[PDB]
């Protein structure tokens, strides 16, 4: 009776066998300000649409000073699908559109606003961690709706019900669309709640997939179709292999095969492009924990916005350039697939994506449900406001938390002036700037794509979710139960995934 993961994460330490688990508290590295959960936020920085707007506006094409390519941040978005989700409660504290915008308030309404709600907190003790005392006398922490370890629950779904739902309980294989351009992921899968954001097509129409917002855009879904073609694949092996093994056997070792996939993938070619580096594995550290912390979700990975490109490539068998699919077409939208992930994967892996830096492209900043004053939505506020809601330091704050040096003028956090000058517009101090904005605006370090502060804390999450992994790959006990396994580079598991796909370079995250 060999041990597998559990769906939620639980169990993973022994000692603390919630530890790690889904619908657990963050965690903090540095001491949060008052958010005041109950109410707004006290903030006397200018509104999140106000900074959006100074800061966060582009008009121009950058691209990525590393040379990153659309699959890069593909995966990172599919990574972080696999460690955090920040549940909002119907706790509305909305997004304020300053009067007069252009994309949200031409008629000059001053009295015009951008769903938010905050996110889920429960209450916990004040004098454990890092916490703060909220402004009604309690203390409150923000609530990871998600498994912390990185267990395949994108593909699998977070418990069992709704992962016996997602296969098919035959030769230990996940269900599948056979379409006339290969197989594609299922839908209308009952028990398995899929997330409709932009609300263009029904619910029916979209994929059934591990996680409710894989369908956020076509890229992600075909990450999550190899993945699942690559499962279908292994359990064929292993069901010749191990006739003796029934259908639960047979999925666990290819679930096992996957997460490990998943695994090597983000150790040994995500994060040493994002960090330059990544030293090797030391050993499972029961003492370590495992959970996401506060601002490496809500702060620093969230960089990746800033380098999403505002178009979509796709390419043909023999080489073509297709219509490219601009971003803001592609929120839930299925029809993206109808040619298969071919096109998708080509346009991926040749298409160089955009810098990160306080820019954000126009599909994801001024996304528009219609007109310019009904509707819309804008990522870039939702970051400041959920920065805001869970009380991230200013700036200089978390730098002095995390041991590093604080700036003392706007040089020191860069010598772009455009960027001095945003920030002088937008903050009339360095230690008022929001640490999102603070973060993307430094220079990236050495080898690196990322700036020093976000580089240290998406260092440090990693190190904790690769240490305190009981189930870790790399460990003897781990090895051994994936000994038949195909584990190889994200470039292979194209080529082994895909049909006639073309050249494929062996890191399709750089050039
Ligand atoms: C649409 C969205 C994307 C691309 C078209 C996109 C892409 C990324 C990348 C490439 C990331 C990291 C390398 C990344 C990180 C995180 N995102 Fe995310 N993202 C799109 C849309 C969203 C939306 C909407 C949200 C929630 C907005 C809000 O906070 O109100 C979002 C979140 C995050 C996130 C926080 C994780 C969490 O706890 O939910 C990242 C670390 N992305 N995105
Ligand atoms: C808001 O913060 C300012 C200082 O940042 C403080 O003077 C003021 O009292 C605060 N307001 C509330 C309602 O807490
Ligand atoms: C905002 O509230 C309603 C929105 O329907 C609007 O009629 C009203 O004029 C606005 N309030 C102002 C402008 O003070
Ligand atoms: C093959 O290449 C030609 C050349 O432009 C293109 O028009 C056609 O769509 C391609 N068809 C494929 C790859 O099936
Ligand atoms: C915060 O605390 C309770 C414990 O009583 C949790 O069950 C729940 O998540 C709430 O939001
Ligand atoms: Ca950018
Ligand atoms: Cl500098
Ligand atoms: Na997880």
């Amino acid at each position: 009776s060999q041990e597998f993961r559990s769906y939620t994460g639980e169990g993973n330490n022994k000692q603390n066998p919630k530890q790690g688990s889904i619908f657990t508290p963050f965690i903090r590295l540095a001491n949060p300000i008052k958010f005041n959960k109950n109410g707004f936020p006290n903030i006397t920085n200018q509104p999140s649409r106000a900074i959006s707007n100074i800061i966060f506006d582009q008009q121009t094409h950058i691209g990525s000073k590393e040379h990153l390519t659309d699959m890069f941040n593909m995966w990172g978005q599919f990574l972080i699908h696999n460690m955090a989700l920040s549940k909002p409660e119907p706790n509305s504290w909305p997004i304020k559109v300053p009067k007069c915008d252009q994309y949200f308030d031409p008629a000059c309404i001053g009295n015009k606003t951008m769903n938010y709600f905050r996110t889920r907190a429960t209450e916990v003790p004040c004098d454990v961690g890092k916490t703060v005392v909220d402004e009604d006398g309690k203390c409150y922490e923000q609530i990871n709706s998600l498994g912390s370890y990185i267990d395949g629950n994108v593909l699998y779904g977070n418990s069992e019900e709704i992962c016996k739902n997602l296969r098919s309980l035959s030769g230990g294989e996940m269900k599948m669309t056979v379409t006339d351009v290969g197989d594609l992921p299922p839908k209308n899968v009952p028990g398995v709640p899929m997330d409709n954001d932009a609300n263009l097509f029904p619910i029916d129409q979209l994929y059934s997939v591990g996680e409710r917002r894989g369908n956020e855009n076509p890229g992600l879904l075909s990450i999550h179709t190899l993945l699942l073609r690559d499962h279908n694949r292994l359990a064929r092996k292993f069901a010749r292999l191990h006739p003796e093994w029934d259908d639960e056997r047979v999925f666990q070792q290819s679930r096992s095969c996957i997460i490990e996939q998943i695994q090597k993938i983000t150790y040994d070619e995500y994060l040493p492009t994002t960090l330059g580096s990544f030293p090797s594995y030391t050993g499972y550290d029961a003492n370590v924990n495992a959970q996401v912390s506060n601002e490496f979700t809500t702060t620093a990975f969230r960089f990746g916005h800033s380098e999403v490109g505002p178009f979509m490539e796709y390419y043909s068998e023999n080489g073509t350039r297709l219509q490219p699919l601009p971003i803001k077409f592609s929120y839930f939208n299925p029809h993206a697939l109808n040619r298969g992930v071919e096109p998708l994967i080509r346009g991926l892996i040749i298409n160089e994506e955009e810098n990160i830096d306080i820019y954000m492209i126009s599909d994801l900043r001024n996304f528009l449900f219609g007109k310019p004053g009904q509707g819309g939505l804008d990522l870039a506020s939702r970051n400041l406001q959920r920065n805001r809601d869970h009380g991230i330091p200013p700036y200089n704050s978390l730098r002095r938390q995390l041991g590093l040096r604080p700036v003392q003028t706007w040089s020191d956090i860069t010598s772009d002036p455009q960027i001095q000058n945003r920030l002088k517009n937008a903050y009339k101090s360095v230690d008022d700037i929001d640490s999102y904005v603070g973060g993307l605006a430094e220079d990236h370090m050495e080898g690196s794509c990322v700036g020093q502060t976000f580089y240290l804390i998406i260092y440090e999450q990693f190190f904790r979710t690769r240490a305190g992994d009981r189930f870790w790959y790399e460990t003897p006990e781990m090895r051994m139960v994936n000994r038949e396994c195909e584990t190889t580079t994200f470039a292979e598991v194209i080529k082994r995934t895909t049909s006639n796909i073309g050249y494929v370079q062996p890191n399709v995250f750089r050039k």
